[PDB]
C-alpha cells in the first residue's frame, strides 16, 4: 500500500575520466537488477512500484509520483513523500533540486528543480480559478542528533532547538512549540523562503558536524481550502522528507524509522514510534491515515554495490506497508 | 606600508528589534574608529588606519575605493593580494565574495550584493576587451584546513584528496603545489558558473569537515597574462597575480596557519631577523605578500555590537600593528 520507487543517479565528471554501471533499470516491467559479481555474472534483481533510470529527469519524477499525489493534498488527504538512501545518490537532489549554472533559467523554469520547489509552485496554479479559495503554509523542520531545529524561522538562530510535546486533542499527533509557519501568499514568495531555508542551513553545517548527511529534515505544505454553496472546508497537507543517508555515531531517528517498518511488515502488535524524534513526528505517516510514498535513490557505481543492495532490500520490505 | 582598512558591519534583523546600540564609531575622513570600551558617559579606545568603512558602506564603495586602485596595478604587471581578517560573522566572506540579493532580482553582474571576487573578475574583461589588449585569465581557489591543503575549483576530484606541497627549486621563496588545477577564463559568461562549481564543492567540504566555513583560509587566485598592443603598434607583455584570501576566524583545535600569520606580522613589525614563514602552509604559499615584493592590503571585519567587544578590540589592535609591514624590492 505504501508507494515504493527507485531512482538510479547517473555519474558524475570524476566517474567518466571510465566507469562502468552495476545498475539495470527496466521501468516497463517496474524492476531493477544489480550486478554483484564478473560476460558472465550474478545478478540481484527487484521489482518496485515504478523505477527511474540514470536518464530519468526531474519533470518525469514530478509528472509520475508527485502530481498524482498533489491532486490528493488538494482533496484534502495529508501525504507524505521519503527520500531514503546512501548519502552521494541523490536524496536532495530528488526533493529539492538544483539551479542550472550560469543563470540559465529563472527558478520556476529550471529543469534541475526538484520535487519542493514544483509542487509550491503547481499548487498556485492548480488552484488559480477553480471555486477553491485558498492559503499556503510551509514549516521546514529538521532533526539532528534528536534535536529540533527551524530552519525557516528569521528571528532566531540555529543554536537554538524546538520542543517537542504530545498533542492531547488528536491522538498520536504532536506538538512542536516555537516551530514557524511561513504564509506563502502567491508563487512569487517562493523562492526567498527557500533561499533563507538554504541559508540558515549553512549556518547549520558550519556548527553542527556532517549536517547535511546525518540530519532529517522535513518540509511540510498545509493547503488550507474552501468551495463555496454552503462552505465546504479542505484541509490538505504534504510532508516532503529527505531523511539522513542510510549507509553504514548512532541516528536514533533512522534506527527507530527501519524498527518501525520491521514491525508493521512483520505485523507485531507493538511497533516503536516513541522511540525517536521522526518516528513520533512522522507516526501517521507510518500505518496511519496517511498515504505515503518512498523514493529509494541508489548508485550506479559498483563501488557503492553493498549500499546499493542494502537500501533495495530495505526499500522492497516497505512495500508491505498498509496504511489508511 | 601594508594598507590596513577597517569595515564595520551593520546590525542585522535580530538586534535592530533588540535596539541594538554600536560601540563602534567609524570616521572615514578621519581615517578612524573609535571603540567605546567602557559604556552619556562611556570610555573610548581609538585608531587611526589607512581607510575606514562604517556601517553605511555598500559593496560598491568598497570596490571603487580599495579594489580598483589594486587591479589597476595588477593590470600593470604587478602582483597584489588582499585578506579578509576578523570574528568568525563580521563580513570577511561578505566582503572578499559578497551574496546574491534575494528571489533573483538581480543578474549576477549587477547584483549589488556582489562582493570583491565577482567584480574584479567582471572588471578585468571589462577593461581588456574595451582598449586594444589580447589577454587570459587564470583562476585558482586553494584552500587550508588542518594545514592540508585542498583544491575547490578541480571538477574532476573530490574533497578527500589533499594536495602537497613543496618549495620551487628555482626561484627562492616560491612554492609549488602539485596538481592544483587552474582554470582558464575565456569570457565573463563564464565566470559565474566557475564560482558556483566553487561553492558547491565548498558545501561538501563542510559535510566532511568540521566548522570548514570558520576554520579554513581559503586562497583565491586570478592570473592574468596580457598583450598589449598600443595605438601606435607598441607591444607589452605583462602578467599580473591578485590573491583574494578569506583567512579563518580570528576568534578565540588549533589554527597553526592562523597562529603563524601573527607570529610573522610580530616579526616583521619587531624588525626581528628570523620571520617564521616556514611555520605554516599559508605563511608558506603568502610569504612574498608578508614583507616581498607583492603589494598588500588588509581588510578588518568587526562587529557593532556591544557583545562583540573583546574580540572587535582583538582585531583592531592586531589590524593597527600590520600597518608597519614593509614590502617591495
Ligand atoms: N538524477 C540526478 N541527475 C544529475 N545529478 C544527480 C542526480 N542525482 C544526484 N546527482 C548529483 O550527485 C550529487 C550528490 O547528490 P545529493 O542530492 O547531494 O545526494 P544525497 O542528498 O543523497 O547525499 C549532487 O552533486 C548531484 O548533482
Ligand atoms: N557589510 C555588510 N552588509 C550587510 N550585511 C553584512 C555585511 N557584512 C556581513 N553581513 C552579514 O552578516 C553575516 C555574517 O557575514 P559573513 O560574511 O558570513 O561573516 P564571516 O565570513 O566574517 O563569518 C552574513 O549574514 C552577512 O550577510
Ligand atoms: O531549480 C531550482 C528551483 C527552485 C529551488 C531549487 C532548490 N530547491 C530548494 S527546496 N531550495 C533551494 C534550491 C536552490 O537550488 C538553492 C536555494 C534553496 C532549485
Ligand atoms: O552577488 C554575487 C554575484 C556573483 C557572485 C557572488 C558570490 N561570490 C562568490 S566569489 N562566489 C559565489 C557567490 C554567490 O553568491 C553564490 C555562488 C558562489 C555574489
Ligand atoms: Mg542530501
Ligand atoms: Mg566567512
Amino acid at each position: 500500500n505504501i508507494q515504493v520507487v527507485v531512482r538510479c543517479r547517473p555519474f558524475n565528471l570524476a566517474e567518466r575520466k571510465s566507469a562502468h554501471s552495476i545498475v539495470e533499470c527496466d521501468p516497463v516491467r517496474k524492476e531493477v537488477s544489480v550486478r554483484t559479481g564478473g560476460d558472465k555474472s550474478s545478478r540481484k534483481t527487484y521489482t518496485f512500484d515504478m523505477v527511474f533510470g540514470a536518464s530519468t529527469k526531474q519533470i518525469d519524477v514530478y509528472r509520475s509520483v508527485v502530481c498524482p499525489i498533489l491532486d490528493e493534498v488538494i482533496m484534502g488527504y495529508n501525504c507524505t513523500i521519503f527520500a531514503y538512501g546512501q548519502t552521494g545518490t541523490g536524496k536532495t537532489f530528488t526533493m529539492e533540486g538544483e539551479r542550472s549554472p550560469n543563470e540559465e533559467y529563472t527558478w520556476e523554469e529550471d529543469p534541475l528543480a526538484g520535487i519542493i520547489p514544483r509542487t509550491l509552485h503547481q499548487i498556485f496554479e492548480k488552484l488559480t480559478d477553480n471555486g477553491t479559495e485558498f492559503s499556503v503554509k510551509v514549516s521546514l523542520l529538521e532533526i539532528y542528533n534528536e534535536e529540533l531545529f527551524d530552519l525557516l524561522n528569521p528571528s532566531s538562530d540555529v543554536s537554538e532547538r524546538l520542543q517537542m510535546f504530545d498533542d492531547p486533542r488528536n491522538k498520536r499527533g504532536v506538538i512542536i512549540k516555537g516551530l514557524e509557519e511561513i504564509t506563502v501568499h502567491n508563487k512569487d514568495e517562493v523562492y526567498q523562503i527557500l533561499e533563507k531555508g538554504a541559508a540558515k542551513r549553512t549556518t547549520a553545517a558550519t556548527l553542527m558536524n556532517a549536517y547535511s548527511s546525518r540530519s532529517h529534515s522535513v518540509f511540510s505544505v498545509t493547503i488550507h481550502m474552501k468551495e463555496t454553496t454552503e462552505e465546504l472546508v479542505k484541509i490538505g497537507k504534504l510532508n516532503l522528507v529527505d531523511l539522513a543517508g542510510s549507509e553504514n555515531n548512532i541516528n536514533q531517528s533512522l534506527l527507530t524509522l527501519g524498527r518501525v517498518i520491521t514491525a508493521l511488515v512483520e505485523r507485531t502488535p507493538h511497533v516503536p514510534y516513541r522511540e525517536s524524534k521522526l518516528t513520533r513526528i512522522l507516526q501517521d505517516s507510518l500505518g496511519g491515515r496517511t498515504r505515503t510514498s518512498i523514493i529509494a535513490t541508489i548508485s550506479p557505481a559498483s563501488l557503492n554495490l553493498e549500499e546499493t543492495l542494502s537500501t533495495l532490500e530495505y526499500a522492497h520490505r516497505a512495500k508491505n506497508i498498509l496504511n489508511k
